[PDB]
């Protein structure tokens, strides 16, 4: 039985990708998290309207994303992903703000959300595509018959672990690893690999 | 705006499959397609029968079939396209056989059957994944709010051609092209790129 293979892409296989934008930039009010601002469209529309204000462009966003490389190990965990599983990406980022990262990947089918750009290539809004979209892409890849093992690294994964016929935690907080006992946990790329051995109906090698 | 691109494998990527082994191995009973015999499941019975009496094991198999490349010019055309879309190819091979040319792609997720292999390495069985795959295939990305741009070179794409928002005949025969003439119809990749342009919503160029 062929399975999907299911990846979180932040903290999985790259770096958090606003964050580390932020941080490039060095522009403080472009580092607002979550935490400064609970209700995600105000934190949404706010980093739109600052980055407008500095004249950041998707050109000049893009730019100083391609500075940065997926997590040490990373290329090589997907290339022998994809010897023995079909590999789908899932993220809640933008298919902007992912791009010059899944380049470097080999453009892995990524499902995630899109951002809204005008004809001066300035960001201007943005669309989710669905409510719990990882969960819900879990579902599709089960209707048409799949096994599927997915892996994540946050607490925004778990609907997506609990959904997969297995799943498993990667750099997870120990918050969600005590919460969620019946996904095995690991932090290093080698025994993620173990993990999806273990976690397959056919007898795969390391 | 956000969209799948789905190929055919076969006629579309890379030679056919089981005309190419004949090719390489002499073996003109293993020419045989559902032109010849409309039964898949009759066709798949006699061709593993065939491959036994021939004493090729699937290791066997896949040397031959690692003999094989795509057709000129459709790993660019697949590294143009994962540029601009999120690639997806829908076949009726199967994993097994089909590996060594899915690597040469850079293995994108391939949605098709698989095969039944016994602990002599015989390929003593298959298992076609559930009906109309292909159509199912693109319901399950509308199912995730996706917009799909499918080609396909033959009869048996024609349901996916139709299912998905827009349906591109590609190297397709003329009777095909001629019976389902709402398809655009064309045989080079650039042309084939010039059709994705003009299906998608996006502002994407050449
Ligand atoms: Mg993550
Ligand atoms: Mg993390
Ligand atoms: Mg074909
Ligand atoms: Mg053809």
């Amino acid at each position: 039985d062929m399975e999907i293979a299911c990846l979180d892409l932040e903290g999985v296989l790259v770096p958090e990708i606003w964050i580390a934008f932020a941080e490039k930039t060095g522009i403080d009010a472009l580092k607002a998290t979550t935490r400064d601002i609970p209700d995600y469209d105000v934190l949404m529309k706010q980093r739109l309207r600052i980055l407008d204000e500095h004249g950041l462009k998707l050109g000049d966003i893009q730019e100083v994303i391609a500075t940065l490389k997926p997590l040490e190990g990373a290329v090589e965990f997907v290339d022998w992903l994809r010897e023995r599983f079909q590999v789908v990406i899932l993220s809640d980022t933008f298919y902007e703000f992912s791009q010059p990262l899944m380049r470097q990947l080999g453009f892995p089918t990524l499902l995630c959300h899109k951002l809204e750009i005008d004809d001066s290539d300035r960001v201007v809004g943005y669309q989710l595509r669905q409510k719990d979209p990882k969960r819900q892409s879990v579902i599709a890849f089960k209707s048409l018959y799949y096994r599927v093992i997915a892996a994540g690294d946050s607490y925004n994964d778990t609907t997506m672990l609990s959904e997969a016929h297995a799943g498993i935690l990667f750099h997870a907080p120990e918050n969600v690893i005590r919460e969620f006992p019946q996904f095995p946990a690991v932090h290093t790329y080698e025994d993620l690999k173990r993990e999806f051995l273990k976690a397959s109906s056919r007898s795969l090698s390391l």
